[PDB]
Order: C-alpha cells, then structure tokens, then sequence
C-alpha cells in the first residue's frame, strides 16, 4: 500500500474525461419536404407548388440532431417527387434544385436549365439527382444563407392542371454532422423575408394581415410563433393630444388567424425573453400621418420563438 | 429504346425508399447530472445533495436524440463526483446509484449497500462505477420508471460541512439507440410525485406554494413550464349565493414565482393544446368547507410543456 | 467537365472630372468588380452560378489634355467591402501606380483565386475579387476623362440560369448626413459622400437600411418622425453634377415615387440620420 | 511567394474579478479571437488581408494564492455567431477544460484551417475562427487576476493596408435595452449584457446598427422620435463597472463626440430601442 | 521568494536590442524565450542573442557593446512583499587582448526626466 | 529601431535636385521598390522608428 | 500531460546553479 503522500494545500483537479465528445455522426433518412394540393384550373403555369431551402430544419430527425454539431456536410441528396392523381389528369410539373440559396426566381428556364431537373406528366413520378456542394455549411443560421445551405427545391406547373393534384415533394438525405458543440434550439432556424410591403395605411387598428407581407411562411405560422423584425417596425399612435409616437417594435408574432384572412394576423409588441412573454403596445391610430413604407421588401423574419 | 408499354388505368406507386432509417446509433458523451452549493452549517447528515433519476432527459445530447429514437440499452455508466473546496473543509460525501429507479430512499445504509457506492472527505473527488442492467430501456414516459431508467444517483453530506462546497455530480454515458421512430418532444420527459401534501385550507385566493408541495423540481421549475396532475384539483369558490362548485383543474403551471417564496406559487388552470395557452379559473375561496386534502402525496406531475 | 474558360478586355467605367474638382482624395472612379462592369462577362456570368477569377489586369488611360499637371493614383483593394479612399492604402496594395493626367499606366494586382458565386448576396466578400479606386491627387486645370481598362479571364462553373438584378452591386455611403443640414424636398450626394452616389445614374432609387425618418411638421412646434425605405435619384445641375436624392414610397408594385414629403427643418436636434456605414443597394 | 508565416505567444485578455463576485455563469473572459486582439499579429494583420490560422493553443493562467476556492471552466466556441454564456455550451466543444483557480491549464481547441479576413465584415464567420469563454464554476474566495495567454502560427497573404477601424472586432449586445430603462442622459451597458462591452475603455465610442430611438421633447405632451446612433463609453465607477453610455452623434473626421437631448421621460408604451443583436463597433 | 499564498504573477523577457527602452507586456511577451508565472513560481528565460564579437569598452552605440538587456514587469497586483532575484548564467569568450582603463569601462546612463 | 548613428538603421538616402528654375510648380512623387528580409521577432512603439535630421547651414 | 500535482504549502527551491564557477584558469 501506497501512504507516503503528504497533504498539499490543494490537490490538482482530476476532471479528465471533458471535452471528448464524438464528432462525426453520419446520419441519414429519408423525409417529406412538403405536400401541396393544387386546385383545378388555378395550377396556370408559373404558379410555385413548392418553394423549400433545404437547410437542416427540414429535415425534422436531422433538425433534432444539427442541434448537437455545428458543421454538417450533404453527402447524398436525392428528392423524390410524388404525385397522386389518375392517368387522366392533364399537365405537368417541372421540378429542379437551385444550388444557390439566395437565387429567388421562379421560371420554367431557371429551373430547367440547373442540372438535374425533370419534367413529367403529372401522373408521372420522377427522381431529381442534383448538383449540391460538399464543402462543411453551418447548423447555425447567420448572415448569408450561402454558408448553411446547399440549395432550394423549387417545383412549377407547367401546363394548366385539369382536376386537384395531391403532390408530394419528398427528399432523401445522408449529411455528416461534425464539429460537437450545443447550439441553442432557438437560432437554429432559417431567415425569412418579406417579399412584400407593409404599409402605415395598410394597417389595422390592431392587426395586421399576413399576406400583405407577401412571404408564405408568414402566412402559415402557428400561434405563438413569435417573429424578429431586423428592422424596426415604428406604429403611429395618439399617445396624447394627438402624440403620434414611433413606436418601435421589432417583435411580431400570429396571434389567433382571422377566419376572414386564412394567411392571419401578426401583432406588434415586446416578446420578453426573461419572461418568454408577448406584451402588446399602443393600438394603431393613424392621426396625421403621410402615407409610408413601415416594412420594405426584404425585411428579415426570423422566429425568436 | 422501349415504346412497347400500353398506358394503363393507374400506374403502380414507386416510392421505394420508404421506412428505411438507421436503426442503430451509439452516442456516447459526458455531462454534468447537477451542480449543488451547500451552506456551511446546513449540510447536517441526511442532507441530501444531489437525487437524481438518470432518464435521457437529464443527459442534454442524448435528450435532444432520444426523440427520433424509442429505445436504448445503456452500455457505460460512470458517474465522477467532483467537489470544489480547499483542503481545510471538514465533512464528507456518500455517493451511490441505486438500481431501482422506483427506490426512494435516502440513508447512509441504502446507498452505502450498492455495488460501486464511495465514501469520501469533501476535499476528495471520486468515481462511481455501478451496476445497471442492460436491457432495451424505453426511451418514452410510460406509467412504469422501471422500464425507463437504468436507476437513480443519491449524493448525501456524511458529516457537518464546515464552509460552503460546491460539488458538480458529472456523468459519462455511452447508449445504444435502437428502434427508430419519431418521438413527440413532449411526453418525453419524466413524471414527478408530490411527496408533500396540498390542502384546501393550505390555499391562498389564487396562488399555492410549490414548497407545499414537497417535490424539489416542483419547487424549481421555469416560468411557463405548464404542468400536469393525474389526480383532479378541485378548487373551491363562491360561484354565487355561496356556490362552492369543486371546481376540476388538472393543468398546474409556475407564473412568475413570489419573491418571498423562492419555491415559488403555481396556479391552476387550462392548458389549451389546440392554443397552447393557460387561462386561469375562478380564484379559491374557502366559504364553507371542511378541511381536506385535495393533492395527496404521490400525484404524478408531467410537464405537458 | 463544366469549367468554361472565358477570357476578354473591356472597359470598366468612363468617368468625367469637372476642371479643378481634383480635391485632395478625389474619387475619380470607384468600380467594384462585379460580373456586370464586363460586358461580355456580364451577358455569360448569367448563365453560371460559379466564377473564379484566374487573371485580372487593368489599365489606365486619362485621356486628360497634357497641359494639366494633376496626378492620380490607381489601386485595386482585393476586399469588396474595403471603403478605405486614401493614398496609402492604394500604394500598399501590390500593382498600384501613381503617375501625372498626361501620363498612363498599368495595373496587375494579386486577386484571390477562389469560387466566388456570380449572384449578389448579404455580403460582397463572396461575388467580387475587389475594388479598383482612382484616386486624383491635384486639382486639374482640365477636365478628365478617365476610361479604365479590364483584362479577365474567369474560370466559370456550375450551369444554371439568373434574372439581370440578380447581378448588381451595392452601395456604401462614405459620409454622414446630418438634419440641420438637409434640403426640404431632396438632398445631393455630396452629404453621402460616395463617388458611385455620385455617379449614380438619373431614375435608380436606393433603399436605406436605417431608418430614413423625414421629420414632418404635426403643427406648432411639434414634429414628428416619418420612416421611409427608398431614395429616388434626380439629376442635379452644372454647378453641383452631385445630383439630387428624393426621399418617399419607391413603390416598384406600382413603379410610382411618392415625392419628398416636406421636412420642418426648424428645430431639429442635431442627429445623422445616416452614420458612416450606412448602405444603399440600387432596387431597379 | 506571399504567405508569410508569423507565429508567436502573446495574451489576449486579461481580467480582474473581485471577490464574492464569482456566481456561477458569470463571464470573465469573452473574446473573439481576431488579429485585433494578439498585439504582434494585430500590428501584423494591418499589413495583410487574409489569414490562416495553422495553429492555435490557449493558456489560461490565473495568479491568485493557492488557498483559494473556485474554479474556471474555459472552452473555444468554433462559431464566432454563437453567444452562449452556459457551461453546457463548454462542456459539449472539444479542448474544454475545468480546474481550480490557483491552476493553469491549456486549451487545445478545434479551430478551422480555412482563410480567413483579417479585415472586419458583416458576416462574421469568415473573419474569426471562434470565441473564448471562460466561466466561473464557483464563487471566489478573493480577488483573481486571470491571463489567457495565446499561442497562434498564422500564415498571412494578400498583401494591402488598413485602417485601424476597420481590423476592429464588433460584439453584439446580449440584452434587450427599453424605453422605460434609460436614464436623463445615459444608460449603463448592463442592460446591453455583454462583457466586452462592459470591460471597453472608457471613451471608446461606438456605432450601433440598430438605431437608437430616444424622443426628444416637444414642448407640450407631443412626443417624436429621434433617433441617435453613437455611443461613448462613460468611466465605470467602483459600484458599477459597466459605465454608462451617452446617445449623440461621432464626428468621422473630427473624432468628436456629441451628448443627445435627454430621454423624454412620460407615459410612454413600453418599446424595444434596442434589441439583442445590436453590433457595436469601434470607430474610434 | 514568497508563500504558496502569494497573489499576483510577474513576465520576463530578454529584449535583444539594448537601445528598446520599451515596458510593456506585450513588448515582453512578444520576444522568444519570455515567460509568464506567478509570483510563487520560479523560470528560467532562455532568449535569443547575437554571438557576434561586442565590444567590452564602452561607444557611442550600445548595439555593439551589448546582447540586449532584460525586464522584469508585475502582471498582476502583488499581495504582500514579495522578493525576486534575477540570476543569470553567462559563458563568455573574451578575445583581442588589451589593457583597457578601469574607468570608461562602465555603461553610458541616460535621464528619463 | 533608431539609434545614435543612422549607419545600422537605414541603407541610405534618396537626393533628388532640381538643375534648374522651374517655370510651373513641380509635383514630385519618388516611387519605391522595396524587399526587405526581416528577422529577429518582438514588438516595438511608432517612435522607436523615426530618423533625425542634420542642418545643411 | 501532468497536471496530478497537488499544490503544497511551498515549493522546494530550484536554484540549481549556484556555487559551480569555474576554479582552474592558467594565466
Ligand atoms: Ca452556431
Ligand atoms: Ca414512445
Ligand atoms: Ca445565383
Ligand atoms: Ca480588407
Ligand atoms: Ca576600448
Ligand atoms: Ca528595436
């Protein structure tokens, strides 16, 4: 036995095991990007079935896994586009996979032209097999959406759909997430931008729609999705006699949808993270004051909560 | 080329790719289980530190992968008890892992019978090596712990501390997850017993202290954190001429806690999942009623969110 | 394999220096180089998505009278987002020349041979190899006509297909506006202080990442903010080539510019409403 | 050729805790790790644009007597984005280590070998290869004085000058500043939350992206926005470190700095001036 | 020379060039073979020095009649009086045989203030 | 890094003259070429390295 | 690397060198 060790001042900490988590974790799955349904007569072509960044949000298995790394990089992505609808309905559909994020246009020439893409009857399933990059992208979301993406699918009617279609956008994926660390669930979402305008008089007493926003997400939101403003929203008011006050909110969130507007109604207020709270402000009162954009084009919309 | 194929009513589905997922996947990593300060003087033999179910919930990488998984087999356990004091404090710390996830119990004698059970001064760190079964464990709650954890660490004060120590209970876990599925991130997590008793007349006109309550994560539980009673509450109020009406509420939630009371005060009321909200009932007030016991000890607490 | 190696001169930018303008740091030309400035890129980086610029090598050619004796000084900083229009940070850079308005010289500066993308995006950092500056050392007692010419040869990759806009360039204001000195109606470039403001052509309109709050009178000594999003440009006159910035709703749905609303510009505190920084990116 | 390859020992920060100020999750170090910060590779990114960090090793070396309790968590966050301040964020990253205080440990942590620009942009990725942060894990008996001592092996290219505004590191607030929070003239940067902030110089003055929105007094009840961008650093006293920062305007040129109007204090809603995220910058 | 209990730490550099009349800790640090401690805790610098022949009588530039010169600077604040003795380990080769004079032999010194 | 004599800091001095009366102000820019060997790493203050000047009269 | 050193109450001195100066010089 070993007791010829005196009693130092202190004892040198003996955490050794820290810091040693595995870093490569090559998951895979196969999971459904979107499902449309296009109405008869209204698939008129250039009408945008499915519009999807694939980031590792998607991907619902990897969004519970991208959570725990931080550097992931695509190595098998294959979508798998599925229709359901009889031989006898007439028009086609023309998909593709854009390998730049930010290239927001929709014509039946972008798409074509990226290697991979189909065009098929819309009682004809196909395999688009594009080109993505391998170099690591980013979990994390940040400025540029070039580093935490490999692409967007993009899917157009080509003709004009005979009766409704039920399509299915579905995407198989094998990424090799790296790099351990723990990103907050919170931020780990995608941007999002208003591609339209929202204006002082386009505005409600208290609400206001969604789809004057112009950005399909904003308009299907769940309750309590509580939205970022990069840029302040400044809502008119009488706070006294007359005081119109810019009031600047930069949290927005879809309160309960009006069954009116299906796409809804944000809110302007505080979404305190202290108290994971929404407070409401001041109602609108547009007093006196010429006509304005409040929210340009562009403005970006990232989900706090 | 082949032309030869006559066009036929409907066309057979090819989604061939179709619940295919990995099944296996052996995470691995360490953690720290919990991190206590013990005030000198308070840490009189009995005291317990740290008690603690080990669910892949408390373990936060596994937390956030045991939800596309559905079951797993523990294949390394080693918790690695670190104090932090200087050489000059006096006492001493008894850790143990008890199998039995349904055992509570907290003595000397309990935990010091365990296989791989330490025994130390508080200026010494240690490694518990235990015994824990490796059968498929289910990742879900369920109504059994016993099929839901390999078992449950106790950390108890032998002596009389002489100054504040603060202890950190690490933990290395290596699982196997099996079974692939997608688990909801709700009902993932572990139930919670009330070991106190809650009373009518121990009620105040709206809120009740958790400390009543006699459950540490009832006591410490994050604003918003709603949960759920199995037993019915029924309240008591004046619903008119002295309606005392025993009024149901089974959804408990933590509103911002008192300050006096550090424990804090929940309320009772609806929790909506179709609106993810809480409204409150009728506040208590204890007209004519005799006193009663309306949570007794053992109701199961389950964060519905 | 897809690498399309295309390789072509052409002229970057004309620009025009009003006699004894020559101010010390004078901008004559400040030409990011994004596949439009190109022609012939321009029509071919519409169809990649990729490029990789392998040889960049400009020159200059001041077609200035030789009775002026003012200098320039030409550079090319390799960061897009660099705005630094100082003499030194020229000179530092490696292939910059200094020489007289009679006199013409050459550049050949080290880019970075990396994949750049050929479509705008958040940052400039990946789209452009950099900046070519030119800077005017003297006043010139003629006026100048600067052509500066590109020698390129890209390397593109990565087939697809793009919208015109999807190219441009932004912008970035080299100086702070302030209210207490703001025209009611309009403004000129000159209180921007960028020399592509300055050049910017009569009908393009920028959108102001701040908040472009014009202060109209509510009535009796009371004013209130109005925040706009846009800044059409007007032509200015001879005596001021600045030009003149129009706030307003650059509506693009409608393509309708909401005039400047009238700014009370009696009692304003003294703020910027635009600190050095500040970006305009040209809708079109 | 140009890839001069400087390497080097040299400190990043150094910090002073007081006692019983120790709680755990507070921050004592959080730095970005870019060439600003390393003196010899700071006076050494100036003359250079694009770097590749080869190899990166901390050193914390804390000087507080042996009989001491408390302890330091110390890790590299490989995502310059990332502002977690949790031990769980450190405890997860590779290089991670913990140790009593009279200790001094090494930090190998998991950087990237891509280039990197030493000049600052706004997506901060392509400028840092992380963060370190280092954490209390318990309170501290004294007074600790901490040295996080760096070990780099750079290999910089690209050869160009710049300014020393331009290398600097800008931080993003981590609080949420509100109307009802300021004070008549200023406000304390614990409501900004973040702790380069908070250790700044005093003076060091700095721009804010987001605008800071204070109402100036109409006279009677009538309330406008004005909006303000630039901050100064006011001297934190003995009680509160964190000083205060006066809203006004930063003369580019001049190097001036301007104190506002004071906040109109009335019954105004509750609004966010300043949401986390807002980026401060020295430009100073 | 202090206790264990001693609060503060000290960095030691060997500046080659005897005219860098700088004191920093980042002048310090930067220079090869400089160290870090605390001030319980002794080190040894080993620096980088010219083996060109000096000159041992003193000139009107220091540069050739010396390696470089060593500073020794508090990095912390110092808890109680702490007493430190820079040693050094010299192996010189003297050459050129002369009688120089005792006086004019010492240092040249300058006045800060 | 500067020193009593300027014969170990610098390798010499450009001297420009004028030959004769100019009849327009001349503007003189003098280019430079420069690549040095550096060795020998510290760290030094923007004074260490500035030169002084000598009286022709 | 080592870091099982506890810290004592003070470390033994370290001043190896000392007294070794050369005794035989044939001037
Ligand atoms: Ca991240
Ligand atoms: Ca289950
Ligand atoms: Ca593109
Ligand atoms: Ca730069
Ligand atoms: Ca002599
Ligand atoms: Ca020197």
């Amino acid at each position: 036995r070993s007791n010829r060790t005196d009693a130092p001042v202190s004892k040198a900490s003996t955490v050794t095991g820290f810091g040693r988590g595995t870093n490569d974790v090559h998951l895979s799955g196969m999971s459904r990007i979107s499902q449309a349904v296009l109405p008869a007569g209204t698939g008129t072509d250039g009408y945008v079935v499915v519009d999807a960044t694939i980031v590792p949000d998607l991907l619902p298995r990897l969004g519970h896994a991208a959570r725990i790394f931080q550097r992931y990089a695509v190595e098998t992505l294959e979508f798998e586009i599925q229709p359901m609808c009889p031989a006898n309905t007439g028009g086609g559909y023309v998909a593709g996979f854009l390998p730049d994020p930010t290239d927001n246009d929709h014509t039946f020439d972008a798409l074509q032209a990226t290697r991979g893409a189909v065009v098929a009857k819309w009682w004809e399933s196909r395999t688009v097999r594009p080109q993505y990059t391998r170099t690591l992208l980013w979990t994390s979301s940040g400025k540029e959406q070039r580093l935490t993406s490999p692409g967007r699918l993009i899917l157009l009617c080509v003709g004009n759909n005979t009766d409704v279609v039920n399509v299915s956008v579905l995407c198989r994926w094998s990424v090799r997430l790296s790099v351990p660390s723990l990103e907050t669930p919170e931020e780990t979402t995608a941007p999002i931008m208003t591609q339209g305008s929202l204006y002082n008089d386009s505005l409600s007493t208290n609400d206001f729609k969604s789809i004057l926003l112009g950005s399909t997400p904003l308009d299907i939101a769940p309750d309590g999705a509580v939205f970022q403003l990069d840029r302040p929203l400044s809502i008119d008011y009488s706070l006294g006699t007359g005081d119109v006050d810019r009031a600047v909110y930069w949290h927005l969130k879809k309160f309960a949808g009006n069954a009116g507007t299906p796409a809804g109604w944000f809110r302007w207020g505080i979404w305190d993270n202290f108290n994971k709270t929404f407070t409401d402000g001041v109602a609108y009162y547009s007093d006196e004051q010429p006509r304005q954009i409040l929210l340009p084009v562009g403005t970006v919309c990232t989900r706090v909560d």
